[PDB]
């Protein structure tokens, strides 16, 4: 096979006493070493440390310097052919070795990286010992990085004369023209490296095929030579006739075969999945894809996978990226590092946009271990990595320079903004640039004269990302009539799930001895908005692309605005918490950004009798009808609003984007009817007070998984009264047992202010919930999970997982 999963048979040790720096050695005694599979994150599986280097900003997990070694043999089928050792990513500064010497040392945590090791190997079955040595001081990070071999690894196995590493490059030139006379024109480039010792002549045949195998398009290049040590570069046009384009509701892509040929004869054999669409950044009229106009709807994600940490899982960053696209999302921000290749196939396979960002600095540096330090000499090959890894992935829109970087208001930073898109455009010029620009903010109420060196930075971009920066929108648009304007990061409001304090307060960066913040949209950091002032400010605005919000999904460590309050150690920022399960701002963004007529009932109904309660309604419906125990409390309904252009929305006419009632509490149920402007029911939600607790009740969201040893159940574990309701501030612990061919990968309950083991068999539910993530084995069979809690009933779920 040309791709080799090599996660297997690996030993590791955490260098915490005494040094390791003898781990290199062939000889080395690692008999003592714990035995794992890749990807491995060694942080997740640590208890908190108030202490820790990590500090509040990193989680409270403790990093350090860490060892991998691997014995193994190499097979006899692989004798003549190149071998290299490839990383999908290592976190970070790590240095490898093979037998003893380095194979080198790689800085940045986020990029794939790859050592030939063909003339290195010891072949006749001899015993080969791979060393990497991973030096995740801290503090390194402004959030959780998680350290290790957190990404796959490979080998790739190939003869002398092959496709180099990223070696095609498909694109569809005016695609939007050919497609309106019923074509895609395909551009084909091709990198041949003849790794022989002799010169050989090697043409390229390109056959594209549809995603049911059948042939759609041929073309075989003229013959050129390839020097022994030296790459040939191939260039071929041909058609796809009646094209399927990739758009977000239907994800189509093709797969070119790349067939290398000498004298006729196929010495190498390479797949492309590649999407035809078209899309545009405009000044005036924003963002269009394949011609339809359509604001980004975006969110920001970092890298964690919540009980996971940074160990990547196909199925854990779809899970994420399907909640996602619920909430109405069409857009993701790789905030702020180059994503997984499973964050990449996700969004290629579900149909989301994604901004690839390079950098959370450049050589000033945020954090003392953090990568500045290797920026001046490492960037052009990082920021070509991520650039020549991405290129052919239909989701990806456009390539970040960076995010918040202090240099943007030197010369200096004027210097390595035009060297970083020069560097980006000798990849690909198909795609344009952008950066995440914090620093015009100013006083968030008047227009911020611009800083001359930020000024010719948005001058060097393609398209200028604003962060925080609401009141430059129409501003920097009159002023820059040329510039394409986004949100490359707003709201950072802050909330905790199923948390109702402080209703009519609108409070900014401020802590509460509770360590939570509210979910009624009224907490927020100083330099943020409410959820709705951030997207109004957009929805206003046919010129401004849209927006992608702090974030999608709550992450580890950032604990804003519990700076330094142990135990506060995720962020608050997510419409979802690491768990997967929704906030109620959730439902707002899905008010906003969704046709489907649905209605969201906040907060839960178990007060005390008499109590006027702040009762909210997102909805996307004309009206609403609130209903207690049978009863009306009255209608609530918004305007039918225009923006300028005349794109629909709904708006109160005192400028609220929900609905509200101040209902005195009465035990029973509350009940939300929505209706159209003429009266006719359209979605309806109910809350009914809960009873005592009386049982654990689990679900999974997929009763059947694969048994690959990686394929993942997540198991919501709520805490139900006797007629089933879930009560809703319950924190009940739940013992999880678990038999059968399987085990238990984390738990979690999505509290930021929880210190509880992400690696454990136990959870206390929060706000009523918490999460069991079942992980497969090898063997197909059934898995059995039982969950338990002091004085309730028991519950129980069995998963197949199928071979
Ligand atoms: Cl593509």
């Amino acid at each position: 096979m040309r791709r080799i999963n090599f996660n297997d048979n690996w030993r590791f040790q955490r260098e915490i006493s005494t040094s390791l720096r003898e781990a290199q050695k062939p000889s080395f005694n690692d008999h003592s070493w714990r035995q794992l599979s890749l990807p491995h994150d060694w942080s997740i599986e640590l208890d908190f440390n108030k202490d820790s280097l990590a500090t509040h900003e990193g989680g409270y997990l403790d990093g350090g310097v860490g060892w991998y070694r691997k014995t193994f043999t190499v097979p006899s089928a692989m004798e003549g052919k190149r071998i290299s050792l490839d990383f999908d990513g290592v976190y970070m500064n790590s240095t490898t070795y093979l037998n003893g010497e380095e194979l080198g040392t790689y800085p940045f945590g986020y990029n794939a990286f790859s050592y030939d090791i063909t003339d290195k190997l010891f072949m006749d079955g001899r015993e080969n010992v791979l060393a990497v040595k991973v030096d995740n001081t801290q503090p390194s990070s402004r959030w959780y990085s998680g350290s290790g071999i957190y990404r796959n690894v490979y080998l790739t196995v190939t003869n002398p004369v092959h496709v180099a590493r990223y070696g095609t490059f498909v694109t569809t030139p005016d695609l939007e023209s050919a497609y309106a006379a019923r074509k895609a024109e395909v551009n084909i480039k091709t990198k041949i490296n003849n790794d022989s010792d002799a010169a050989v002549q090697v043409k390229v045949k390109s056959t594209i095929y549809d995603t049911d195998g059948k042939e759609v398009a041929s073309v075989v290049s003229q013959e050129k030579t390839a020097a022994a040590g030296t790459t040939a570069h191939f260039e071929d046009n041909t058609v796809i006739e009646n094209p399927e384009l990739w758009s977000l509701d239907n994800p189509y892509r093709y797969k070119l075969v790349t067939d290398v040929l000498i004298g006729g004869e196929t010495v190498d054999t390479y797949e492309t999945r590649f999407g035809a669409r078209f899309f545009k950044f405009d000044a005036n009229e924003g963002f269009s894809l394949n011609g339809k106009p359509m604001k980004l709807y975006g969110v920001s994600m970092h890298h964690d996978l919540g009980a996971l940490g940074a160990a990547t899982n196909a199925r854990a960053v779809e899970r994420q990226l399907q909640i996602m696209k619920d909430m109405g999302v069409n857009a993701i921000r790789g905030t702020h590092n180059p994503v997984s290749p499973e964050f990449l196939e996700a969004v290629n396979n579900l149909g989301l946009l994604l901004i690839e960002e390079a950098f959370d600095c450049w050589s000033q540096s945020k954090k003392t271990y953090d990568y500045g330090r290797f920026f001046t000499r490492w960037a052009e090959h990082d920021v070509k990595e991520m650039v020549d890894r991405g290129k052919n992935e239909p989701s990806i829109i456009m390539w970040s320079i960076g995010n918040e970087i202090y240099d943007t208001t030197s010369p200096s930073g004027v210097e390595t903004a035009r060297n970083l898109v020069r560097w980006i455009k000798e990849i690909d010029t198909t795609r344009p640039t952008t950066i995440g620009e914090d620093k015009t903010r100013g006083d968030k109420v008047n227009v911020t004269p611009i800083d001359p060196n930020i000024l010719e930075i948005f001058h060097t971009v393609d398209v200028v990302g604003l962060n925080y920066s609401e009141n430059n929108y129409v501003g920097y648009h009159e002023q820059h009539p040329n510039w394409k304007l986004y949100g490359s990061e707003t709201s950072s409001a802050t909330r905790s799930r199923g948390v109702y304090t402080h209703p009519y307060e609108y409070n900014l960066g401020t802590k509460y001895d509770d360590l939570q913040q509210s979910s009624y949209d009224n907490d927020y950091v100083p330099w943020g908005r409410t959820a709705e002032d951030a997207w109004k400010s957009d929805r206003d605005l046919k010129h401004f692309a849209g927006q992608f919000i702090w974030t999608g999904f709550d992450y580890i460590g950032e604990p804003t605005p519990y700076y330094d309050s142990y135990p506060a150690k995720s962020s608050y920022f997510g419409a979802v918490d690491t768990a997967g399960f929704p906030k109620d701002i959730f439902y707002y963004y899905q008010s906003q950004w969704k046709k489907e007529p649905m209605v969201h009932l906040l907060p839960h109904w178990n007060w005390t009798e008499g109590e006027p309660v702040r009762v909210l309604a997102y909805t996307n419906a004309h009206q609403v009808e609130l209903f207690l125990n049978g009863k009306s409390l009255g209608v609530r309904g918004y305007e039918n609003k225009k923006t300028s252009w005349g794109a629909p929305y709904k708006e109160t006419k005192d400028g609220k984007t929900y609905l509200e009632w101040a209902v005195p509490f009465k035990a029973g149920t509350l009940e939300a009817v929505a209706m159209d402007e003429n009266g006719k029911e359209i979605a309806r939600d109910q809350v009914t007070t809960a009873g005592a607790p009386a049982a654990v009740k689990l679900t999974a969201d997929r009763k059947v998984i694969k048994a690959d040893g990686t394929d993942l159940s997540f198991i919501t574990a709520e805490i139900v009264d006797s007629k089933g309701n879930v009560v809703p501030n319950a924190d009940h612990l739940i013992q999880f047992h678990l038999s059968g061919h399987g085990e238990l990968a984390g738990v979690d309950n999505g509290d930021a202010a929880s210190v509880e083991r992400y690696k454990d068999n136990k959870r206390k539910a929060f706000s009523g919930k918490a999460l069991a993530i079942v992980q497969s084995n090898k063997l197909d069979g059934n898995i059995t999970l039982h969950a338990s809690a002091e004085g309730l009933s028991s519950g129980n779920v069995t998963i197949f997982t199928t071979a």
